[PDB]
């Protein structure tokens, strides 16, 4: 009975390799995964230093600044964080499947209440898809200066610093590609940051230090590089709901969705309990556009994980019923993806939906008593609802009662069935309600004119899906619809 | 400055804690890869026999079959692929990051034909989304049967088997989680095997246990059938296509659907070179009634990444307007992603895009050979032709004569304006088609659309 057990390993040489061309699709990978560890660097020397201020060495202010050469194709990514030390530059930078999050906790063991992103450990060697040559100029607060670089792409090499010093912070040289040199466009810079690293929460000041070259001479020509509120964006997003404005969030949203207008409704609220989150959901105050291009990619919903931008396959996050939501949840203990893409516990999704549905139909309920704004989302989004009548049964009453219709007294203006139910007569006990395109042509159809004699109302609900629907629907409020078909010229007696 | 050189590091425990929860986006999809596995080495035995028959003595008929089992929670696949060796086994499965596939796959060139799907070496750990324990067994036609055993604990764990005698191939015995015992139901293995390997290109017999009058006092009968109700959609496209005729048109429509009816429009092809890709199409004879409703996903074209669906995500694959063809692309050198999901390397699905739209209009121009036909055709997926010349300006100006047209004056008949643009006519101005929800010689545009496509459309050709 031979019994053979061996460890699991790992085919680094490939896997490298692997990890490059098949984690992430883009190269701009290279930018997100480094500035979120400068991120968590600055919240590293925040904790570490309101214990002790004394810490707040040389400069207090703490920045994330970018600075290419277009001359050199050095790619000089200035931080004042936390740095580096041998241990850091390591285990935590220099070892696959390993962060820095793990020994942190492993030492902060009781209320190290940190929501850090360095966890995967892995967003580190994804500076590859721009650079051939990565450098790390890094400089803590206690430990001296090092240099971490590597090219080879199979080792790495670490030298002792011995000229400028940084003192507080790490100072990133990269080597962008010479055919990927678009990437030095300052440019390209911010927009790559503002699509990956929008809402870090420090100010990103981008401020490109100048060369410098003394002295006929020429005049200052590259004055100042664009040094935008874009990526030295501060942190504003942090108030809770307490003290949260109205017109922050709407700019937030802006800035989330390169939109120009406020959000038409807000949800901030906190799910605890197996899932914990806090949820910045918003409302588009205008459809998108991608109703006619069904396949078109719907990044509705930004879920965030720990200020970090994750999501825009909105698809699989919510039923495809409520997927016009565009706002942002900001979790801390949704399981990613390895690549921060996509949510795989699929049961966890289906919990988020129900959640999340549950929500959003109960904002509705709150949009509900101011009649201008529900007009409007009705306006807007009302055949989401219809398709959740037509096939989401579990809420079909829930969305029943969100539905707004046209009726005989009614006029124009659509009402809740439920004012049909506040209205019925004793001898009524059958809903009547009729199909068709518009209200006035089965108003004198023959199908309610012998019921439009003693000025009884019917309900009036005219599209192709409300065509469909109405087979769905056998029975509301407990009493059957009365249509022509469903029940034909027939009349019920007490 | 002196300097300092690092080793391999790589830590474990965080590994399989990524790839169990960090990797796959769906649960369901631990059979996909299983099936994909055991289709490659169906494939890798299908090669060998062609270049030597003589050692598929091991077993005849190339298929795989599924067992369902209740009663005791666990998944049993068994299939004839060509095995594991106990070094490949370490080497592979038990190896992040190495895969045999890739390693045949760039071991030999002559033959183009062959499908080797799958690069990297961890679809197999997909199979721990649900499983809470996974034995693996498998016979290779030169190593010995040995099992694998394990739970991405760290560790593993493998010996020789003794079990149910392997005759040829793999098998993969699953012990699924307590409360996802939902994807034991017969039904549900139906469906996903018909989503995901429908076309897998060999038998797939889902055993069942069936009905037996029970004492009855006569004659108690057996206890179980086999059912090879699924992938009745054989292979064509490997075939060629001349000896395709309307009885194998219909049973590859219907098994590759569920429809009772049939196809409208078959277009089979090859592109061969330095981008190697065969793809059939079908085209219904309606337009699809569950087109407005999105529970049914918009997954017209399955791309079967060598003989294997990988994803059926129409981004970037194939266009928004090609959406009504309903067909198989067999691509063979696509870059997968890590989770066989979604694709990096745009550039060659841009070209296999354009490459299809080609082939799209040269099934149209196949279809313009019958009138009727084509009438139908364009009476029936009018929307899409439409979507298309708003959406693609490449080929906006070739699917323009392309197209055929029930007007005022025509009738019954559907005109093309390849014909009309041979006949041009001098005094006319404009291009006669009017935008509408639905219905000189004035064309009614079906689509809504159509405000764009008068955007795009406002002179072919000189018209
Ligand atoms: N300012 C920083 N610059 C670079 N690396 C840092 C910084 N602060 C911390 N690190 C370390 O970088 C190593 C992590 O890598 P990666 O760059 O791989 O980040 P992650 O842990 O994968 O997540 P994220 O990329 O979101 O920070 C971690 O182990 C973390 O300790
Ligand atoms: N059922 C099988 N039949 C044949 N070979 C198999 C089987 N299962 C695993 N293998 C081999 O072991 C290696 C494992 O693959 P896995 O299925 O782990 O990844 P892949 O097939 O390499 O690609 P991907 O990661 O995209 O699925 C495979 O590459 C294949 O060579
Ligand atoms: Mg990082
Ligand atoms: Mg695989």
């Amino acid at each position: 009975g031979e019994v053979e057990t061996f460890a699991f390993q790992a085919e680094i040489a490939q896997l490298m390799s692997l990890i490059i061309n098949t984690f992430y699709s883009n190269k701009e990978i290279f930018l997100r995964e480094l500035i979120s560890n400068s991120s968590d660097a600055l919240d590293k020397i925040r904790y570490e230093s309101l214990t002790d201020p004394s810490k707040l060495d040389s400069g207090k202010e703490l920045y994330i600044k970018i600075i290419p050469n277009k001359s050199e194709g050095t790619f000089t990514i200035i931080d004042t964080g936390i740095g580096m030390t041998k241990a850091d530059l390591v285990n935590n930078l220099g070892t696959i499947a390993k962060s820095g999050t793990k020994a942190f906790m492993e030492a902060l063991q009781a209320g190290a209440d940190i929501s850090m992103i360095g966890q995967f450990g892995v967003g580190f060697y994804s500076c590859y898809l721009v650079a051939d040559r990565v450098t790390v100029h890094s400089k803590h607060n206690d430990d001296e200066q090092y240099m971490w670089e590597s090219s080879a792409g199979g080792s790495f090499t670490v030298r002792t610093d011995h000229g400028e010093p940084l003192g507080r912070g790490t100072k990133i040289v990269l080597h962008i590609k010479e055919d990927l040199a678009e990437y030095l466009e300052v440019n390209k810079i911010k927009e790559i940051v503002k699509k990956h690293s929008q809402f870090i929460g420090y100010p990103i000041k981008l401020t490109v230090e100048k060369e410098r070259e003394k002295e006929k001479k020429k005049t200052i020509k590259e004055k100042y590089t664009e040094d935008e509120e874009l990526n030295k964006t501060k942190p504003i997003w942090t108030r809770n709901a307490d003290d949260i404005t109205q017109e922050e969030y709407g700019d937030f949203y802006k800035s989330l969705t390169n939109d120009w207008e406020d959000h038409l409704a807000v949800k901030h609220f906190s799910v605890e309990g197996q899932l914990e989150f806090r949820a910045l959901l918003f409302v588009p105050r205008r459809a998108p556009f991608d109703l006619f291009e069904n396949k078109k990619r719907k990044n509705n919903i930004k879920l965030y994980v720990r200020r970090v931008f994750i999501m825009d396959n909105c698809e699989d996050l919510i039923p495809e019923y409520l997927n016009f939501i565009k706002g942002v949840v900001d979790s801390e203990d949704l399981p990613l993806n390895i690549s921060r893409e996509m949510l795989q516990q699929n049961k966890i999704l289906k919990v988020i939906r129900k959640n999340l549905v549950k929500k959003c139909l109960e904002l509705f309920e709150e949009l509900a008593e101011d009649k201008e704004n529900y007009k409007k989302y009705y306006e807007q989004f009302s055949k989401n609802l219809k398709l959740g009548i037509h096939e989401d049964a579990q809420n079909r009453t829930k969305l029943a009662d969100l539905l707004r219709y046209h009726t005989s007294a009614s006029g124009d203006e659509a009402c809740s069935l439920k004012e049909y139910v506040s209205r019925m007569k004793e001898n009524q006990k059958h809903i009547y309600y009729i199909t068709g395109e518009n209200r006035d042509q089965v108003a004198n159809s023959s199908f309610v004119e012998r019921v439009k004699k003693r000025g009884y109302e019917v309900v009036y609900m005219t599209e192709p899906i409300d065509e469909y629907v109405v087979q769905q629907m056998r029975e509301y409020d407990g009493k059957t619809l009365v249509s022509v078909t469903k029940e034909g010229l027939e009349l019920p007696e007490d």
